[PDB]
């Protein structure tokens, strides 16, 4: 059968032909360098034993020989056999994934090391992720498959913090979120939330290598507007990767994951500092931006700011503040409130966020207005005393949070896709614990039209909507 098989620690790579050159590397160009087809093993065809042949070159296998791998034709001795064939077991680093154990050395698996593939000996934790793989298949949920039913396996997909999804006119769901090395911006697209998970994502843009958007790359939203695509996004620079602004890039093209992305450069706002989580929405002809920034007046990480746009690469006017931390769950670890999402429904305009620390911590809270109000004037937002979504221990699931909103194929149902981690502890600086995974639940809705968004759902099958 063919497949693709893509790298357990870097979920964006695959295991790829270069002119015979055996190596994993994201952006696969033709897409046909990373298929592969899983045949009976050369060795042994029986049960556990394969053998992994090209597409292109059919009778070529990956084989070992002096522990580093090579593409080559199979000369019929058993040598070639043996150093081709291995046994698909359950993966060293995840049960649920696939390591390669090979034939005659069985004590030796098939994993990378400086992009390049080799047959070693795993000890160290770092040498079980270089030697586990998702096995994509033609079982695999096809991501251009359409299905108006909403089931998923949560995680969807994981280390992709702050999960930002948008249902675009063409049938298609485009996700973007933060990579765990915070250094580029992904975008993939599924016709179905579960097809998320099994979606060739592409890095459409890698930050500078010094200066500007040199720093932290972070949250990055896709967005139609006007006929183009944009990305608004948070970066900091080389010499202080936490000197974070917003910046903008564009893609007229119409096709996002081939287009060409142009940098647009910084999007203002009212005063230079720390500006992030940057997001937009429209209502009744007038285009918002909604996003997280620091107020060197106010005792805060960030507040939450609105102000309307003057085309999607400005804003024009004066941001006004609409949340800033006030309530002891926003403030554990520091006070926060980031990470703004828009969803209208029942004549409201609703927005969460988040607040603290992003461990265990984290939670969200909502502001809601009603839709006739003037969404610039402070006092037209309302802020829920309580957290509406936070971690939940009989679930398994912590620190829930930087959140986005979508729909069921039909629109007929919301959906929220965020972040969380299935444990609680963490060592060491959160930031740099990579074990956010992105998931999606309903949400649900209360009598008075206000937002019912429960606990967060245990991991594993999860009905979302089943249309009637
Ligand atoms: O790759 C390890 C061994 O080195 C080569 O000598 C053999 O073909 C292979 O089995
Ligand atoms: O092959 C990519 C990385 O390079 C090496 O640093 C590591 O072993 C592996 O994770
Ligand atoms: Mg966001």
């Amino acid at each position: 059968a063919i497949a693709k098989l893509q790298s357990y620690n870097y979920s964006h790579m695959y295991i790829r032909n270069a002119n015979f050159d055996v190596r994993i590397d994201d952006n696969v160009t033709p897409e046909t360098d990373a298929q592969w087809v899983l045949v009976p093993g050369l060795a042994n065809s029986g049960e556990g034993y394969v053998s992994i042949q090209s597409v292109d070159h059919l009778g070529y296998y990956l084989r070992h020989w002096n522990y580093d791998f090579r593409l080559e034709k199979n000369d019929g001795t058993r040598i070639f056999a043996e150093d081709a064939t291995f046994k698909m077991v359950p993966g060293l680093a995840d049960p649920s994934y696939t390591s390669f154990q090979s034939y005659n050395y069985p004590t030796r698996y098939i994993r990378h090391y400086n992009y390049l593939l080799r047959l070693d000996e795993i000890v160290t934790a770092l040498d079980r992720e270089d030697a586990t793989f998702r096995v994509i298949d033609s079982s695999s949920v096809d991501p251009d498959k359409a299905d108006d039913s909403v089931i998923v396996t949560n995680p969807i997909v994981r280390r992709r913090a702050d999960p930002w999804v948008y249902r675009h006119t063409d049938g298609y769901y485009y996700m973007t979120a933060s990579v765990p090395e915070y250094d580029r911006i992904e975008l993939r697209r599924s016709r179905t939330l579960q097809g998320l998970s099994t979606a060739t994502p592409k890095t459409i843009w890698r930050r500078h290598s010094s200066g500007i958007m040199g720093g932290h790359i972070w949250a990055p939203e896709i967005h139609f507007i006007d006929g183009k695509w944009y990305i608004y996004f948070s970066a900091g620079t080389s010499t202080n990767y936490f000197d974070i602004r917003l910046y903008v890039l564009e893609c007229s093209d119409s096709n996002p994951l081939t287009g060409t992305w142009v940098e647009k450069g910084q999007l203002k706002t009212n005063w230079e500092s720390f500006t992030l989580d940057a997001t937009t929405f429209e209502h009744n002809g007038t285009r918002y931006l909604v996003w997280a920034q620091k107020d060197p007046k106010i005792a805060s990480n960030s507040n939450i700011y609105i102000a309307k746009m003057n085309g999607p690469l400005a804003i024009t006017g004066n941001q006004v503040m609409i949340s800033t931390p006030e309530y002891s769950w926003e403030k554990i670890g520091y006070a926060v409130n980031e990470g703004p999402a828009v969803l209208k429904k029942n004549g409201k305009i609703f927005i969460t966020f988040s607040a603290s620390a992003t461990d265990a911590n984290y939670c969200m809270g909502l502001l809601t207005a009603s839709d006739t109000a003037n969404l610039l004037d402070p006092k037209s937002w309302h802020k829920s005393p309580n957290p509406v979504f936070q971690s939940n221990p009989s679930t398994g699931q912590y620190g829930p949070g930087h959140n986005s909103f979508t729909t069921s194929p039909d629109g007929k149902v919301d959906i929220m896709v965020y972040h969380a981690r299935n444990y609680r502890d963490i060592t060491g600086d959160p930031l740099y614990d990579p074990n956010r995974h992105t998931r999606a639940q309903i949400v649900n809705w209360n009598a008075d039209g206000t937002p019912d968004f429960g606990i967060p759902v245990a991991d594993g099958t999860n009905v979302i909507y089943i249309p009637p």
